[PDB]
């Protein structure tokens, strides 16, 4: 019975092939058939080809030797190279055109899901050449999604020899029955299988997941649509940064590129970015997913002034200055979304651009009291209950998992009522002491959240609510401005609080105002509509921040 | 009795002021003299201008309020602007003209030094242009320097108003005689001297210093190079990577730009590049300076074989994965000068350049085994010293002042024999108890590495030397290859262990190599010859790097 799955890089994991293409140049530049192929692999366990796929030498060592093949099979051959031929050229074009075979990762993704130990098994070289850095990513994003990765020029050793093989059960530790063994290479597959274990010949990718999936009797073909990479908080780079005597900000650090800024909600985390992290990385970002202050590994201070816009915006610059960074993207959500408006309204020089989830931004109006204002909209009740310091933190502190478990849910999960709360005397009086769990959500991330609320409660995240007068006085000296740097209103057409409606009027303000749109989302954006929200993102990234 | 010195940024900290590009602009323009900086005054503090430094509006929206007052003011003239007048080119080309006014800014870090309290007191406006990031960086250098930068459009008042003067005092928490004020503007130098302060009319920056240090009595003009910015630990953003169950490696990151890994020696710390992190990132890089295996707040495994290259090599690369970081460039000095070495000839695809401080890579001899080759060199003594478990712990852990303060020395002060080390039973045997201060550190400096040392000690930083023949063989292995990326080796003059001459032989195994030469520089590169060692990297990494 199965348990572990082995897979190919070149042919298998990353497509097209690149012994392909030395077939494709040959047919391009007329050469007789096989020509290239016969170059490369001469001399067997002798030649060239194999001391670089052992490691004893570098690509750009074997380049010269691969020329001397080529001009020798040529010569025999009677015939002649043309004037421009380049072996460097060649690799480099087809090392760049090879892209990860995504249904072959999903695959291989399901089976690491169901309990499987996998792992990629590779003939590859030492990789010097200049253009290094493609491949260097290509086996970055694919090594991370996998157990092991057994490289022959990093072991000495390389495939079809047998000790490649007993290196590889060992690492598994499996007994060949237990191994399923995915390759382009029919020679390759010969040992695995004299070994006893299933092989399957990659040809193309559907036939080798029907036997894959026929032999593990787990669907890998025409599954659902599967959701983003998430984090495991333990592999995280893990950032502290002193802002004040006593206040120190928590975040998670990942990727290269512009930085970008994730600032969550509330009663939210670092973590209800977990989707995007993995996702905003790929596309060529540093990605800085905070802990706002209050929560998690961040101080939380007691006072209500300490959590009003001006004092967390200024904290946020001193982060910036603090980690060497003239500017961020900013992105928020909720609460941070309402911080990220303020960043672009007071700092825009320190904000590369600036976007929101759910939250609009709406001008203070000097004519009204902020106070007058909540009361005029029914859904905004709960914010009233949130006024009077220690009722809402004795409710939301007393079940840590009834808190979040009856928070995160979908629109079509609701167990919470939100208008006449504090008639109710509580958020949670409706609703059940052991909620079912939200298709959102899984124990394990219910429980990431209990155990990052242990350490401060819900006093400091209360506060951020507890500033309408002082956030409003600060807001009124914004009044003759207009946000003017690039900005995205990401709109959930199920958000009950944050309606779509709500940002309607937002041109006014932010003439050059970008928009996405997310329908059947309720508030929890990210953790709703992962997909949707990356790619929204992603997309106004690429093409407004760089 | 002065305590505080306030400075001007435009015309002060910062050349050439923006309203002399104003008269510049007239001249090539042949307008009327003055008709620019009539129109950018006009209406005084009613003005478009004054509501700019206010902060009630941002750089875009005074723009077109500018180039309308340009249009009136060119009616009232009798005169014609020509066919492509833009205010927002001549803005863009003026800020980006302004550069930091080095003796000034040095003038500033001294009185600080001395025990001043500095501000900068600016009338500035709230940058949104396209371009708003040459500006937000020339701000993020400035204003580290300072203990306060008092913004005009983020305190909503403008000089000369008496109350931003009124504010400032109260900032420095200092009666106004304790003031020394510098400003270019005389009517802005008015209301300080009004309220009893030092006021200095700044025209040329001598006359200005000249003036300072009169009153000051520090001496400002003339006075020493000064060594580079250093890193101040509790201000700085540190990073935790965990990259195998019981090993988690320490960093402190600054910058954004292409990921720059410092790797330090024996017995340091992520510290000893203190002198570098500040210019390197101001350089464009984004910097990683390490807490090696066993240092600081990184792990220390007690095991030996933990400390092999192979094993610490390993756990780099898993760094880079975990931090989602295809490559970075590796920098080392001593034992990190060997590792970054090894990085270069098994992960050249994860190495973007690498550069060694005094650390020569001379391939392994597969004929000679790594004991009989220490042997040979009497330098090397103090190696086989550190062989034997518990004895250099015992003598190095003793007492933590006397090893720093005696190993800490340059060429000059040396009070360490090495040679005949294991013959004499230590390396303090004649060093004093209380060794004097070196010149390269302060005590404050060896307080730093001792309080780190007191964590783990000197068992896994001893273990780095134990490896000899693990290394060995593993190294046997890289013999065929040679270093093809770029790669600079950085050689000390006064280094009397990694002697310059051992590095001779390097182009051999490194064809493309570039150099760099301290003289008067010995083992500790770093702090003996910071600004060399900031110059010969900051070339070669803007040559060599991106
Ligand atoms: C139908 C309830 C789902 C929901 N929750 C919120 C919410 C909850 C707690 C805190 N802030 C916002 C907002 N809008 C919503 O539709
Ligand atoms: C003259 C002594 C200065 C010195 N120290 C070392 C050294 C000390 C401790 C550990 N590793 C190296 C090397 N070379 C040197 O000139």
């Amino acid at each position: 019975t199965l348990r572990a799955a082995v897979f190919d890089l070149d042919g298998v994991l990353a497509l097209p092939a690149v012994f392909g293409v030395l077939g494709r140049t040959e047919e391009a530049l007329a050469l007789p058939r096989g020509l290239l192929n016969d170059a490369f692999q001469k001399g067997g366990p002798e030649g060239a080809t194999t001391r670089l796929m052992k490691g004893e030498i570098t690509l750009s060592q074997w380049i010269p030797l691969m020329e001397e093949n080529c001009r020798k099979c040529s010569e025999t051959a009677k015939v002649c190279l043309p004037k421009n031929f380049s072996i460097k050229e060649i690799f480099d074009k087809a090392i760049s055109a090879r892209k990860i075979n995504r249904p072959m990762l999903q695959a291989a993704l399901m089976l690491r899901k169901k309990g499987f130990t996998t792992a990629i098994l590779t003939n590859t070289w030492l990789d010097d050449r200049a253009e290094r850095d493609g491949l260097a990513q290509l086996m970055c994003e694919l090594k991370m999604h996998f157990d092991f990765l057994i490289e022959s020029c990093q072991v000495g050793m390389v495939k079809p020899e047998p000790q490649i093989y007993k290196f590889l059960l060992d690492t598994l530790k499996a007994s060949p029955s237990e191994v399923v063994f995915l390759d382009d290479i029919g020679a390759n597959l010969k040992p695995a299988r004299d070994l006893g274990m299933v092989t399957i010949l990659v040809q193309d990718t559907d036939t080798a997941l029907k036997e894959l999936e026929k032999v593990t009797g787990i669907q890998l073909l025409n599954t659902p649509a599967p959701l983003p990479t998430s984090c495991n908080p333990s592999d995280m780079s893990h950032g502290y940064v002193t802002v004040k005597p006593r206040v120190r900000l928590h975040f998670v650090e990942l990727g290269s590129g512009p930085a970008v800024c994730l600032c969550h909600g509330f009663p939210e985390s670092w973590y209800s970015w977990r989707y995007q992290i993995p996702a905003l990385a790929q596309a060529g970002y540093r990605v800085l997913a905070m802990d706002m202050k209050g929560y998690g590994e961040s101080s939380a201070p007691p006072e209500i002034e300490e959590y009003c816009m001006e004092v967390l915006c200024k904290e946020m610059v001193t982060f910036l200055d603090k980690l060497g960074l003239s500017q961020a993207v900013f992105i928020g959500h909720d609460w941070g979304g309402m911080l990220v408006w303020y960043m672009a309204l007071f700092y825009p020089e320190r904000v590369r651009a600036v976007a929101s989830l759910n939250t609009p931004f709406i001008p203070a109006n000097p004519n009204m009291s902020p106070l007058e204002s909540i009361k005029a909209n029914p859904v905004f009740d709960y914010q009233l209950y949130f006024q009077e310091p220690g009722v809402a933190e004795a409710e939301l502190e007393q079940n840590l998992s009834r808190t979040f478990k009856s928070l995160f849910r979908a629109s079509d999960e609701s167990v919470l009522s939100m208008h006449k709360v504090c008639e109710a005397g509580g958020l949670f009086v409706n609703s059940p002491e052991e909620p079912s769990l939200s298709r959102m959500v899984t124990e394990e991330e219910i429980q990431f959240y209990v155990q990052q609320f242990k350490k401060s409660g819900f006093r400091g995240p209360l506060n951020w609510y507890r500033n309408m007068e002082r956030n409003w006085k600060w807001a009124c000296k914004s009044l003759g401005r207009k946000i003017l740097i690039p900005a995205l209103m990401v709109t959930a057409e199920k958000d009950f609080v944050l309606v779509p409606q709500m940002s309607q009027h937002m041109e006014d303000w932010i003439p050059h105002l970008k928009r996405g749109h997310i329908e059947d989302c309720g508030h929890w954006t990210q953790m709703d509509k992962p997909t949707e929200v990356n790619q929204i993102l992603i997309k106004w990234l690429d093409s407004d921040a760089r």
